[PDB]
């Protein structure tokens, strides 16, 4: 299959972190499809369609745990699919994968900032607002609060150990908010005087738990010891439909050398081993809304957005499987 | 006065953290101490007893939270106090310093040992530790019970900022103990499987709360949620006589520079600011023990503790006081 | 502009309490509405929908916390702003408004009259119950037990500032039942010997946070303390629609002259300040059922409700914005 | 009416619990129900259907907790009712009976087949389950879990007073898992050693409680304690309709001597009673998911369930009613 | 038999609560006891004794719950009884009993004072500190913050149904110290914003729970809910000597004509019945800190104060006792 | 050593439970060494002093948790010793044990009545109380309440797999109680109408754990969710020396044949275990007072107990170790 080198190319970026952030991934794997049709040389209309689902295979194979990216491959083949089938020529199906890649991505755009709009009614002037890594989801929500003149401060984890809290506070303080930043150890510390927390996620399952960030749910967990309203601001696709048949979400294992640098690590005894996991499990006992671009509701509501939205598609297998 | 080299150096060297641990540091106060009296030039008695009063005092203004410190700098002091105010003569009082110091010092040793011998005998064969920080205490109970045969491991948070889980890490390996590393974020993450958590403490006050490195708190949070015993290994002098009458324990607040280094912060907006709290506060229902080098005590025996053995000099000044 | 006096004097009376009860005042609303439109004397559709328009802003603006009022107005205006709309003539609309208002106060009746039904079968013989303000649906829910000779002794907690537990106690008292009457401030010590707490609301959110009469939330409290079922009676028009969207509830402030008598307060201090909230908010996790005329569900099925019955409406402005 | 010989013995093969287990004497109840139409001698439809109402009587008036009973006989009656109210002749009414109950036989098996297959994907290898009772759904999770290579231990509690455990122990034993047995009292003791509880229901009522075998509440509350995630495997036709409206489920109170035999119990004094309550409530906050044959849902969607499936019957009277 | 007036005037002032608070009636108690003997015409030690007794026993039946005023007539009578039994003439029994008594006054009013400088320390700049009717102890706290320069403000509960919360809203305020006033039901509402929470005892037992006015429990639920550290503020002769051999402290229930006017409260019918219990017990899990004038002291250490100080004198009967 | 048959046959009853009890085995191992001391032959001290160390040693090898026996043991032992160490003759010596012997028993009988006298306090008219097991000196409790005219009633739990509940429900209905007799699975059932939990010890810890009855951790544990009081009844002898220099006690684990009989466990496959331990470890949270011959005090002041009356012996190796 001729597979084009932007999606060799995005894959390796998504398994790099180069590209990053659970709805951004997801983004650029709709971009790479899109671009696999656009500048495909394929003739026959099987031909298409074989580039496509192994381009889709290339990118499912990079990060597992995010279901984001799944879900935007699965916009896009399920559309590709239904046309393949139905006979469409070269050219339709062409045109079907481009024009789903665009969907998903506009979506994508539309829904991070209803999440802002939605979430920022819940923000009240003068509020301390706590977050986690760098999630644009959650971003949106304080960015627009603050928009709307509401004087917010904002306690920024830097989220080891790929440090994308730093990514956060300099991302914050650009648009004019104020930003206290500290280590990930300090959240119970400053819980106190915090009054609302507020993060993202890879992946909701269909009980209401919440799979984001490692260390998540250690913030969560004192937060509600601390009557602090815990916030998660998540898309749609970030809800995983497998799930509601029994499947358990994979939890990435990254490289050690994230944790120590490879000059200090070999030089490390055998018996040590580094462990890093890049996410962790937050259980809906800790979270009292997530912020869809569809509104607000308690996590035990995840059930429902996977019903209405992506049940239908478990009967079938996975509409890039040959 | 004429305040000796190593009076200085050691100060720098706990302000700096070169030296630091909050029983290492109370024995190099007493060491600095020693040495004043060992190199006095004084001939008078008032004239030595000056020195001490002044070299206490540069000694306790060095970092603010392990009462470690000046417990060390009293016992020493309450000593040379009253042999001077029993007018001893410049070598009695010259050997009442340095002994009171020499004896201090010992004692820490002996007691770190102790600690190590009864806390060894609550871990079981198999067990999973974790630990926070590096504390000479709560490693001793590790080594004692590894060397007892028990085949255990030792989960080593990173402890951000100042990375003291790398000190912990390799001095448990160095031992033959396996080990490992994680962030601290992780800690959660990894509770199910740990069945001890052992760390240390800075300071305990009369109501049974442990001051301990930043981040202490949330691991203890989180032990206590998932039922895994915290024992706190302490020495009688980790216990802090002004809280019996209300004091509250100052929090020291350390450089940002710490978190993030001077060439990255002076690029970063000024809406930015970093706080870097070296303590937290780990209240008494989420620990299980704190192992004295007297015994086992829940954590409400602290106020025990301290009346017994502390409680007595609350009713005078400083011993190093004019 | 020609907006009758029965409006004006409905408006007042909301305002000042001498009409209260969140099911009591969303009836009287209707009830203003409707005779704005019987007595009109607009002589084209344009007119009287001015009049109900500017009418249904005066009964708005009266009291913000519960949204059974705004629900209320909304069910009426719905009704004649889509009449309006599709051409109606004057006595099409006139009679569009009346009857829209008297379904609605039938429907409320009927409403309230089911959830004693459905609540009663959650009551045992035997059991104390506790309550408190007045709520009529909590009420027909202890009545209604009373009336299927179950022996039940209600506990009326006195509700400060305005004493609506005098109201309840007297009521209940008139239908036989036994009534113990305690200050609010004894709800704990008698929460041993009760066996299940009936309360009404207010306004109930998106995430299943219920909105009633400052001091629910530390009978709830106490009652999950205390493994004590929280039984929360509420018509459907009790839940709050713009809560889907992120919109806060807010809390009436009342006159401190309500807790202070103006006589006793005019002779008090500068520096002292009475604040008066007249509701609080309860969370979900201390909530049992919510007993709706469709029946019983949990807190966090509350969005169920608003999205099926209300959720529709939130794509376009009040029907009686212009 | 002239009620068949295998009516009788099977009614009389649940109360003694002969027959037992929620979701077995459902199909035993349908398959009565198919017996009596077989060999029915009636000769008008008006008749047949006056056996089937009489042998529904007899079949549900049997044990009152588990609601699958009831539900059985609904499936069939409502089926039988419907065709006989339409104008059906004898054949059709027959047929009707026997079809009705030999499609609820068969759901109810494949039922159990496919809550294994999900339930099982939350099994890992290397996990200890502690179970409760004698649940064939939850045999049919750790059976498949198995039977996929995950090498698994299971706890079975001994389940007095009927020891059901033993016919879980020796079961699971046979399919070549292994078990470990222990008497109810020591779950606790073993919780910190158990990954994961899975357990069975007789009835689960809107507000997402489980009413399982007494001793359930207790294990699922120590589970909870020891953050060990609480599964219950259970049919949807183990969900109960009337708690929709608000009815209360009956617990059984089953004979005294099955505590203290006879022999033992008449010599004992006249002030000692024996209660042996043979089910608990365990409420949905310590119920991590329930695994239906239409997937995972968290407790608090038990109230879907019945709405999406049960709803729509609780307008008309039981469809074995005069 | 032969008792002054002014024993009999100060019972009548204690049983109405025209003198209240546990301190002060204590006080006044020793106050009543030293002008009986000021005041005697007895000619003999017996004649004395039997009045000395005699007004104990008065005294001692006032009111129940606080054992401050029974630990005042014994610290007089185990004195005076001392004297008597080794043989003291008329004079020296006479004066025994006035200086006892004002040792008693003496010592409550440096306790009061002491207590204020340790619970201070306590209390930090910009504190809201949430309070509970009207304690001298918590208040001296209150107000040594504000001699101190620290700006508190302090929420001022109304406390039903005698209104002690107005005395202290008009006492802290007269001292400067700004005041938020709220009605008991606003605790939870407010405890958000509340940095601490400062309450007195009437009576505290050996295994650490504070009996204090009614609604004490709920504040002190709702703050450990929150984190926010609960204060009780409280002398040496608030313990209660009889809990440490298992004696349980009395409620004292208060006339239903404080709850609900005479001229109100004869109208009403028959079947309310108005309970009026004067105090609460609060759980030593919900306290932080007891501040007695000897230190700080987590509750579960209140079986130390009570067996070094009072824990002798349970071997003997009353000492007014014959 | 020439050892009495009353030795071994005690040994063996222990061992085998025909006596059974915590203090009563105690009392038993002092009994059988006064009989030891009484027949033997010795001529010389040391010869005795040989038979009752190896007497002693037999005794302390029967059963390991309860740590009465050890103490028991420890009483006459210690006062032997020092007698033979400080040169006794003969008769001296057989006097030290037989005397030590009968003061151990008799302060036994008399602590167990005053837990009795001491806990009665604590039962108010009416109360309804739950137990475990069969603890004399819980039952100490209960009879003496009932013997001052409380009506009380008793919830009793079976107590697998020996049935010591069929003991406790024949006790307490022959002094007139009357009896509820439950499995032990159905203790939180049962415990929204228990207002108290009155169970005994093995061995008390220094940080305030109880080890007691397998199950007794699971009815505390849920007493505590529901707000009922938890009293431990408990001799000075129950509490455990060795625990405060960090000793683990030893959980028995008693053959499974109790669990299941013999001729039915033969029968069984072997891939199954049957585990049966006879003890679990309450934590001091879910305990609110033990009740001791000395008083009432937290689970907390334990260590007090401990420390006070055992520390001392420490520091020395067991007085019948050679
Ligand atoms: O979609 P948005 O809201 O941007 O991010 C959501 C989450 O994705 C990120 O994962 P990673 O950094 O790619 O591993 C973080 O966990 C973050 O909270
Ligand atoms: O005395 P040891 O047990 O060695 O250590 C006690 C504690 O002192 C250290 O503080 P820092 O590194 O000096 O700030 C850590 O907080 C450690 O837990
Ligand atoms: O609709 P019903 O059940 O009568 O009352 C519901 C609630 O409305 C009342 O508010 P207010 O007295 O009007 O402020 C109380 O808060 C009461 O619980
Ligand atoms: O339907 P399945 O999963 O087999 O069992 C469900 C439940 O029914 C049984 O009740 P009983 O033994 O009939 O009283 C047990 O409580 C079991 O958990
Ligand atoms: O001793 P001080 O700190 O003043 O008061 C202690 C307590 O006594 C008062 O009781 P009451 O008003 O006499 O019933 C209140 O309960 C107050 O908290
Ligand atoms: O000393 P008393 O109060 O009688 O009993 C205390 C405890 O000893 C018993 O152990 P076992 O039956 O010998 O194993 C039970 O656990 C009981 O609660
Ligand atoms: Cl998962
Ligand atoms: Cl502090
Ligand atoms: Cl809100
Ligand atoms: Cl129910
Ligand atoms: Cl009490
Ligand atoms: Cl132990
Ligand atoms: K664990
Ligand atoms: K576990």
């Amino acid at each position: 299959a001729m597979i084009v080198k932007e999606v060799y190319e995005t894959a390796e970026k998504i398994k790099s972190m180069e590209i990053r952030g659970a709805g951004r991934i997801a983004r650029a794997a709709a971009q790479a499809l899109m671009i696999q049709a656009e500048k495909s040389k394929a003739k026959e209309p099987e031909e298409l369609w074989n580039e496509l689902k192994v381009a889709s295979k290339i990118l499912y194979n990079t990060r597992p745990t995010a279901v984001s990216l799944p879900n935007a491959l699965r916009y896009v083949m399920h559309r590709v699919k239904a046309a393949y089938l139905g006979g469409a020529d070269l050219e339709t199906l062409r045109f079907t994968a481009i024009n789903s890649a665009k969907e998903f991505i506009y979506n994508s755009e539309k829904a991070i900032e209803r999440i802002g709009e939605i979430g920022a009614k819940r923000i009240e002037d003068g509020d301390i607002i706590m977050t986690h890594c760098h999630s644009k989801a959650a971003i949106s929500v304080m960015k627009k609060a603050f928009e709307q003149g509401k004087n917010i401060k904002v306690i920024v984890t830097e989220t080891r150990p790929k440090w994308q809290g730093k990514i956060t506070a300099k991302e914050l303080a650009s648009y004019g908010i104020p930003v206290i930043y500290i280590v990930d150890s300090a959240a119970r510390h400053y819980m106190k005087m915090t009054d609302k927390v507020v993060m993202g996620a890879n992946s909701i399952t269909a009980n209401g738990a919440v799979i984001n960030k490692i260390g998540t749910s250690l913030i969560a967990l004192t937060a509600k010891e601390h009557r602090v309203w815990v916030m998660i601001a998540a898309e749609t696709y970030k809800f995983h439909p497998a799930t509601m048949l029994g499947q358990l979400v994979e939890i990435e294992m990254r490289d050690p050398t994230e944790v120590i640098p490879e000059e200090e690590l070999r030089t490390w005894p055998k018996n040590i081993e580094v462990w890093n996991p890049a996410f962790d499990v937050t259980p809906p006992e800790y979270i009292d809304v997530i912020i869809t671009e569809r509104g607000i509701i308690p996590p035990y509501a995840a059930i429902d957005i996977l019903k209405e939205e992506f049940g239908w598609a478990l009967k079938y297998k996975e509409p890039w499987e040959d």
